[PDB]
């Protein structure tokens, strides 16, 4: 009959925790078998070696798996699980479950929250970076705006990915069968996989038109982006898989979102218009926020408004790491609550420096 | 008469005196009023962080060869506080304080003392001992600051010293034991010693509730304005007093607030206010921001959990700098703003002191 | 009369169960008959290490459903111990430890024998204090019982996994008016791995209890175990017991022998412990099964009379360096880094020493 | 005849020059016939490490008061060359190189030999390129002659500074119009140890001209030198050469031998170097005065078959462990961690390895 999206965000005590969200479904506020998404925030280094984005997924498909009586790999193929490392600074582990309601209610007036789940084919470890990633994960796109009723791509607001990056084996697979990767690091191969993923997000939205991609823009032109790709790799799978998160003239939800795009690292102002896009217009009015979700990156240029910092030369601590802890610290001194969604590595997501940044909020 | 004047200058690296030499030579600077320079080093300002003392030499060097003395002179007259680790967008500086003293014709305006300690055994170290030395270094300072009422001091910096290994084997030698064998736990002692000093001078707290039992343990004594970083390269305490004094004709005023805690945006912008900057149109009268920050021991930043004092990757007052140079820079939109790590007594347990310094 | 079979196993990643499924699926292992796995897990090994948890949870997860059994029933029947940190060139892997019951000759000289107990979970209070020293001894002579060994100079090796202290735990014991032993998360790794080495020391008599106080753990290092080897992990409440040793009763094909480094760098004392396991020249290296090794930064900064910088790095716990150096260390006189080395060596062998056991083929 | 010196000298800190101080006041070093100073700084040896920056300008500070010089002269007549990162047990130092004319007999055979040479200043879009590579190679041959080798047989290390790229740097070269070799500062140092390395290979005659490419560039790991030594640092524009063998020309009462370590955990090759260098037996270790190797993560990330994690690891970047492992290797034969150990052996022996050298009395 009428979808209602329900979006809970819930604070963790370690990678494993389940049980705020046990809580929920015993109480009755929540049916496993209505969840379409989990995004979590996992307290790994959320860079190459961080093992707490696969310990939350398989936690949290064993206890779905035991809850609806069906297997971890039925649970996995059903719902989408996006684990981002990296808590840092004062950023708070928590997951953020998306429901999808059938209910037996008329659409709400105006546009509501919506949500779609697509997921690709899996990638070859040569397609990583590529434009095999980009124009299969348009294609995904498209289907997750079908399956969440939003016709119009302005009414998108965040896409959110999970994408694969390189292992050793996987770059030694590819050379046993003559092919060649795009970059034979691991880390880097994060980078890429992220970029050709949300440069798939423009695509599918038009924001940039497909013959202005191509391999060698990947990670090279940065005036190509997207305005609301939220892109994070993990070594657990193959495949992209995308949460379409928007408004549509179809949905019953409590829930609005909106967004805007920080212009760099520190950008404030964009933390208060994405509030205000979506309809919280006043610091009261700010206990109406579900979650804030935001993209965080290292400026190529090593500078920030014209001034010098380390993060791209600190050998000690990844720059992703740094750019997750300030983006985080700036959003949570604007709402008042560090326990928002910050990821980094930001290419094609927003300008060089700056990053996608949406608000899921009550009406 | 004294009139003071505050350089906020970039720096490409802890060697870099280009940018102090380029106001010199320019003379915009004369060298002999230099009193004090305060710095942000990118090392990772914990114990193995080597660009305090780095910076402090090339900058002794370079001072002595200017102003034809030798380098250990340069350092009993010039305060030299370096303050390690520019972690997520800080930008490296260093802040040159001029103190001249010039004739001239109302209101308050900033004033600058400094003062140095005797030098403190190790044994001494976190302990009444050095709260005490602190404390009259301070008043020491207040004079040469020709200020009377503590109501105007702003911040109060400090470099205070730390225990190596020799340190402790020397009051192992000696028949005494020190506050802490942890080398990285003595800087949070030192820090929280020389704090209660500040508080203890000014009258923020009555000498009667300090013990050695309650440093670094009972956190609701602390100072409001004391902002200390500890560093290998010393044995003692230098003090720099900062405030507002009638006796002062300084185009610059001094103001001030607490961060509650390390996302308190809303202090900003109070210490701001306090510094006659009450719009954004009007920030670029900042001359410099100066913070304290810390993890809070509760392991949370209201009612949030995070990972800081768990994190075994990455020290805590590495990621608390970030944090609260973030949020500063987000209020001014500039990085480069002076931010230290460790605020053990300096503001409330996960708070620390923030003070504007401002063109009038 | 038991038989002991240990199987070292390479890992890919911390969940990696495919080369323990294939000594299952082979016939090479009868999963029932699985008494404990320790692994080097690729985590720090530090307190922040959730690939120690996340490997235990994998392989309860897949031998439950090997056996038909729920997971809580097989963490109650295995010893689960996951050492962290895989620094330098140590490699990943676990050891898989099977014991049957056979009908055999006696008189086999004595062979390895194993056994486990646990103890009751720890409020945060008690780290590093008399009541995990004295609860993990009771452990130790169960599990001693448990190898049918009677003799203490028959245990070789013994394991410990044990608790820590997170920011959450210490702030439970500061709600209920409790003080922890320290108020530092990595600290209270040492103080939960030196208490637990002091409870072995004490089961196994090499220090009499009048020796051992609260204010003696992690201060007096003269006091220590020259077999007890403790690990330290957010994933468990308890101590978990490994004890390793040879007795009459066993029928294994393997034997026990160990010896104590006395620093870092001692060569020596990993030759020492292969000839007390029968490995008496280059050319038998290949019975090896596993060497087990402690290794820690000495408290006087030095190694030999030269200064190191491993108590000094802010950027890199002094456990971490320590576990690099030692397998180092072990794999160049063995010719093979995939050795499980763990750092921390409170009472366990000397200070900045640690003890170093070698599992052979006879 | 040239008569070298050869002093190891334990430091507290990266600008103690005390140890050296008292060397010159006990007259058993003229400061003005050193000619270069090889360091391990206790930064962490990547490419924010200013531990060699403050090293070396407190050691010119020092000499020039000495010498009543400028700093600048110092930096130009000595080379200085500081290489961070003193990981596990690895003890900071410094060798100070002395080399004088001397009226003397000969030859008693082959003696200690040491050259020193210095290139141009770099763009930062020449750094590992044929531009770098080129420049290296004619140094070398420079540094050669002034140390009156003929034969590069007689060669056993040539030890190198050179330089990296920062954001700024690269951004700097983006904004001039050129691109640089790699996008990446920690990489950018693989790139320029690996263009020196290969140009020591050229200039001794290794490998030939033919072969090397600005493509091979830590590309072909066929390709390498077996006594290249080299070490990035951010604190200069150019390399710096020390080349070091043994000549008929040379009164020093000190040899040096070299051997190249398969992989990281190659005790054999460094009992090889000592026996090359005339060290036949454990009791003649003594004679040493310092061992200096390159150490690196082998680019398939295992030793000997067995998966390691230091390719992977956000945390510790590869270079740091690699130094800690084969420092501690080293340690282990010779019972002494003040030993230099640098890490990223791109064109230093084969991948994963790299070359080991012994300077010892006679
Ligand atoms: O923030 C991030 C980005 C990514 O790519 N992968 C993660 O685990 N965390
Ligand atoms: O922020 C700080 C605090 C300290 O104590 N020492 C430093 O170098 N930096
Ligand atoms: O060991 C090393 C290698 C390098 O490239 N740079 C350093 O400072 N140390
Ligand atoms: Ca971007
Ligand atoms: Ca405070
Ligand atoms: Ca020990
Ligand atoms: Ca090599
Ligand atoms: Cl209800
Ligand atoms: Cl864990
Ligand atoms: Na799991």
């Amino acid at each position: 009959h009428m979808q209602k999206v329900e979006v809970f965000r819930i604070p963790t005590a370690s990678p494993d925790d389940i049980s705020g969200l046990a809580t929920l479904i015993d109480s009755g506020k929540i049916n496993p078998a209505e969840i379409v998404a989990i995004l979590g925030k996992t307290e790994g280094n959320g860079c190459v070696n961080d093992f707490t984005r696969g310990f939350a997924t398989q936690s949290l498909a064993m206890y779905l798996a035991e809850k609806l009586g069906i297997s971890r790999e039925e649970v996995v193929k059903k719902v989408a699980f996006i684990m981002s490392g990296g808590t840092e600074g004062v950023m708070t582990p928590h997951i953020t479950v998306f429901v999808r309601k059938d209910v037996a209610a008329p659409a709400a007036p105006g546009k509501r929250l919506a949500v779609g789940v697509a997921f690709t084919r899996d990638f070859l470890p040569e397609e990583l970076g590529r434009m095999e990633q980009v124009n299969e994960v348009a294609r995904a796109v498209k289907e997750a705006m079908k399956d969440a009723q939003i016709d119009d791509p302005r009414d998108v607001h965040f896409v959110q990915i999970k994408c694969p990056l390189l292992t050793a084996e996987r770059i030694e697979d590819a050379k046993r069968r003559g092919k060649d990767v795009v970059v034979n690091d691991t880390y880097k191969s994060m980078a890429y996989s992220r970029g050709a993923s949300a440069l798939g997000v423009a695509l599918a939205l038009g924001e940039i038109s497909a013959d202005k991609i191509s391999n060698e823009a990947i990670c090279h032109d940065w005036n190509l982006y997207s305005s609301v790709a939220s892109t994070s790799a993990g070594v657990e799978l193959l495949n992209d898989e995308i949460i379409v998160v928007g408004n549509s003239t179809n949905s019953a939800s409590d829930l609005v979102i909106g967004h805007s795009v920080m212009k760099d690292a520190i950008d404030a102002d964009a933390v208060r218009a994405a509030l205000k896009d979506a309809g919280i217009r006043s610091d009261d009015e700010m206990d109406r926020i579900v979650n804030v979700l935001a993209k965080a990156e290292a400026a190529s240029s090593g500078t920030v408004r014209g001034r010098r910092n380390t993060m791209l030369d600190d050998s000690d601590i990844n720059h992703t790491r740094s750019a997750r802890a300030v983006v985080n610290a700036v959003i949570a001194s604007v709402v008042g609550d560090p326990m928002v969604y910050v990821s980094g590595g930001a290419e094609h997501q927003g300008p060089d420096g700056g990053g996608p940044i949406a608000v899921i909020a009550r009406v």
